[PDB]
């Protein structure tokens, strides 16, 4: 049905999602490649930021490039977006402000979406959409408490608690704060406070504020992220069940690092706005709907170096805008045809040392179409095709700038619902081309117009591959989290390509209860390995949780690459 919601549900699986088109839809009835982490999964693995939660997810590697740690990535292509209730950050280089790192005390669960997103996305790479749905109020008092310790001197304690403002809790409100420390020392504190209100029985208005600072220290270095959103929705609900949203949120950043002699201070702001209408719809017998929206994505960060990569100044504004509408209909009752349509808009402008990187892209627009077919209780089809554009610094022989890279993703696939969608299933082929990648043009130039050196638009990279996953419930008590991803990389014309990327990758996470007179007792464990086809790393797990009663449990994790983990619960 509806509810995206995992907290309580102690499942490996979800009942729905909407990252991928918009439309609140389960993932069997969704023709992508689509992952949840649950609640259940970020406190059976101890996982303890944003980061980490990414980390373990299907079709997800951290890929390093030049040392170590650097990228989180999938299909071949970084992952340089990300969302929290569906709103886009950019979060590479400058952009990130501790987006990798906030505490997953905030979050419900994460939604993933693999392949081009350009839909709900606008600019980007065709590697995975991926979107942190945070905690909301309930309707009465709750209460959860962690405390952690752990290898290296590690210590968490983070708070949940849910407050009705008035009795029924037509206003209610929920606070998150945690903590943590550890080493190379590092610490962090966070604070999460959201108020919703009923304005009228289908009116709702709801307001928060997010905070996360970020010390960490150790030529002595010493870097500071300090971050805090504020955040506001209204929700409407008219008679006819069409419904009206509207989303803001505003981010103000601030990131101070020195050495031994070196200083740097950088501040960041950011504004996102949303703006959708949707509307159910019943036409030659069938049930469908329709989704209108329009979303900005409003990025200002500016850098200074002071010393007594090289530049004493950087002041980076990219500015976008993107109008859509989606529609599900129904061709026949098992039968679903998902067609939207994006135009996006671009803009940047880049203030350096002695020059200024300044422009915007034509009128983009962004397709999709995606099929699916339920051939009975368990099993559906499922083909998509869609896109995903990148702007890229690049120009004309004419000093014009080149159309951006276009990501041109196709996609056949199965998947089944087990047990009335308690065990989720899929098995996808993918494949995926860059086009209109600019080719820098022999030894001419033409920067008589401004600066150094031209390019025309070719063909890029290829990727194809498989992307398999179960999740949920194989039987009561049994738990797992499973998937597979295999793709090869080519060029244009069709040789091999190399990539620092994983090209295969398998994960597998699993906890059990035990029967009888151990059950108060779950064991379970893990796998996470990927390799370079060349080499290989696999994070090995284990973890157990006793269930002292009801309301309050211990849990240990072993991960190894040792590193140990405790945690104990407590709910009211």
């Amino acid at each position: 049905e509806i509810s995206d919601l995992t907290e309580g549900t102690n499942a490996y699986t979800t009942e729905a999602m909407s990252t991928a088109t918009g439309l609140t839809l389960s993932p069997r009835e969704t023709p992508q490649s689509v992952s949840v982490v649950t609640r259940q999964q970020i406190e059976d693995q101890g996982l303890t930021d944003t980061g980490a939660i990414l980390a373990t997810a299907p079709g997800i590697s951290v890929t390093r490039s030049d040392s170590n740690r650097y990228s989180f990535s999938a299909r071949g292509f970084t992952i340089d977006n990300f969302q929290f209730d569906g709103l886009v950050s950019p979060i590479l280089s400058q952009w990130n402000y501790g987006s990798t790192d906030m505490d997953a005390a905030i979050y419900d669960h994460v939604e993933i979406v693999r392949g081009a997103t350009g839909l709900m996305t606008g600019s980007g790479n065709p590697s995975a959409a991926v979107n942190f749905v945070r905690k909301r109020p309930l309707r009465e008092f709750a209460a959860t408490f962690n405390a952690s310790v752990g290898s290296w001197d590690y210590v968490r304690g983070d708070a949940d608690i849910s407050v009705p403002i008035t009795e029924d809790g037509r206003i209610r409100s929920r606070l998150v704060a945690a903590y943590s420390q550890g080493d190379l020392d590092t610490r962090r504190r966070t604070f999460y406070g959201v108020v919703s209100a009923d304005l009228t029985p289908d009116t709702v208005l709801t307001t928060s504020v997010e905070y996360q600072h970020n010390h960490s220290n150790g030529p002595w270095a010493r870097q500071d992220t300090e971050a805090t959103t504020y955040f506001v929705d209204l929700t409407h609900r008219f008679t006819n069940d069409w419904k009206l949203r509207a989303a803001y949120s505003h981010t103000d950043g601030r990131y101070l690092m020195k050495h031994v002699f070196s200083n740097y201070d950088g501040n960041l702001d950011r504004d996102d706005i949303h703006f959708s209408l949707s509307a159910p719809f019943e036409a030659f017998g069938l049930r469908h709907e329709v989704a209108l929206g329009w979303m900005s994505i409003d990025n200002h960060s500016d850098i200074q170096r002071y010393a007594m990569t090289l530049s004493p100044a950087d002041d980076v504004r990219t500015k976008q805008t993107g109008a859509y509408l989606v529609g599900r209909f129904a061709l026949a009752e098992p039968l679903h045809l998902i067609v939207g349509d994006r135009w996006s808009d671009w803009k940047t402008k880049q203030m350096y040392f002695g020059s200024r990187r300044e422009y915007r892209i034509k009128n983009q627009f962004t397709p999709y179409a995606g099929l699916t077919y339920d051939i009975n209780d368990t099993y559906t089809a499922y083909a998509s095709y869609t896109e995903i554009f990148q702007p890229q610094n690049a120009r004309d022989t004419s000093g014009g700038i080149l159309p951006p890279i276009k990501s041109k993703s196709y996609e056949l696939g199965l998947k089944a619902a087990y047990l009335e969608g308690r065990l989720n299933t899929s098995a996808a082929l993918f494949q995926t081309r860059q086009d209109n990648l600019a080719q820098v043009i022999p030894g001419s130039s033409i920067p008589g117009f401004p600066n150094m050196q031209a390019s025309r638009a070719a063909s890029g990279a290829k990727v194809e591959g498989i992307d398999l996953e179960a999740s949920g419930q194989i039987l009561p008590d049994w738990n797992i989290g499973a998937s597979y991803t295999h793709f090869t990389t080519k060029d244009a014309s069709g040789n091999p390509i190399n990539t620092n990327h994983p090209r295969s990758l398998f994960k597998l996470y699993t906890t059990y209860r035990l029967p009888g007179a151990l059950h108060r007792l779950t064991v379970g464990g893990g796998v996470d390995w990927q390799s370079r086809m060349q080499d290989s790393y696999a994070l090995v797990s284990l973890m157990a949780r006793f269930d002292f009663n009801k309301k309050l449990s211990a849990t240990l994790n072993v991960n190894n690459l040792r590193n140990v983990m405790l945690n104990l619960r407590a709910q009211y």
